[PDB]
């Protein structure tokens, strides 16, 4: 009849009491590394943040731990405010995640090719993903393609989002728009291999957009106004048909995995963009 959950803790004791730490590297991210690490006690293998530990990260995990209670985003196992250089630190463990990036696992699909069916299931989760902050008043502000991964290389293996390094509080022109953006742009790299270019006219290839419903062509629009109204609020992303129907979507094929096979090299570049696009707005 009631229902509550833990409330986010800061560990004191020293890391290396609870786990076993590698130096073997995972990601690469903002403030340092991210090392695989073993949990002592069960033996899992497990993602660790570390932080400076300022006012600010502070409050960067106190939303991550809050939103890691939900399916489609990474969650926090443990947190660790310990000492390293001489620098009150601070150790975030959360789950291991062995799929990579959201892209960089479609061009190794090995069997057939990619499916507007696909494409939105994709689409689909990493919407909900973005609800649940926006349904608690959490802005990501980050929702780049190398923040999204995978739990396993199975194709039943599902994908989590990553990186407060950027949420912020929608508390007390706007903000939890970025978010939206970034699904509209993920979408447009999903269905054909690239994004718009500048630093705003998006024009639609011939082997690529074609036979593709204006009804999909639709979305993508709303999402990538140049705006930041009209950009079509999740709450209202999650109402139209193609995401919310799950499997009703037509097979038509998509090149996207070959497309991406096509220059691979075009990738650092795509990558900072990304961030130049994001990051900086506002
Ligand atoms: O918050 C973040 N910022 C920097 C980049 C970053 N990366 C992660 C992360 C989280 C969970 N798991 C992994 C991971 C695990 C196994 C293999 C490969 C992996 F990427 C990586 C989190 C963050």
């Amino acid at each position: 009849q009631f229902h509550v959950k833990s409330g986010l803790q800061i560990k004191k004791n020293a890391i290396i009491d609870d786990y076993k730490v590698t130096s073997q590297v995972l990601g690469l991210g903002i403030n340092g590394k991210v090392l695989q690490i073993f949990n002592k006690r069960t033996q899992e293998k497990f993602a660790l943040k570390m932080l400076q530990d300022c006012p600010k990260a502070r409050r960067e995990v106190e939303l991550h731990w809050r939103a890691s209670q939900c399916p489609h985003i990474v969650r926090i196992v443990d947190v660790y405010e310990n000492l390293y250089a001489g620098r009150k630190c601070l150790l975030i463990v959360m789950e291991c995640l062995d799929g990579g990036e959201l892209f960089s696992r479609i061009q190794d699909r090995g069997d057939q090719a990619f499916t507007e069916r696909e494409a939105s299931e994709i689409m689909k989760s990493i919407g909900e993903a973005i609800q649940y902050l926006h349904s608690i008043n959490i802005a990501h502000r980050d929702v780049k393609p190398e923040n999204l991964l995978y739990t396993s290389k199975r194709p039943n293996a599902i994908l989590k989002l990553t990186d407060f390094g950027f949420a912020k509080e929608t508390t007390s022109k706007y903000d939890k728009s970025c978010d939206m953006w970034s699904l509209g742009v993920i979408m447009y790299i999903l269905l054909c291999g690239y994004p718009p270019f500048y630093s705003g006219q998006y024009e639609f290839p011939n082997p690529e957009w074609s036979e593709v419903s204006e009804e999909v062509k639709m979305l993508i629009r709303n999402l990538l106004k140049t705006e930041p109204t009209q950009r079509m609020t999740i709450t209202e992303f999650m109402n139209h048909p193609w995401i919310m129907q799950s499997t009703k979507v037509p097979q038509t094929p998509l090149h996207t995995s070959r497309v991406l096979k096509e220059d691979k090299e075009r990738w650092e570049d795509v990558k900072e963009e990304m961030t130049s696009a994001l990051a900086t707005m506002r």
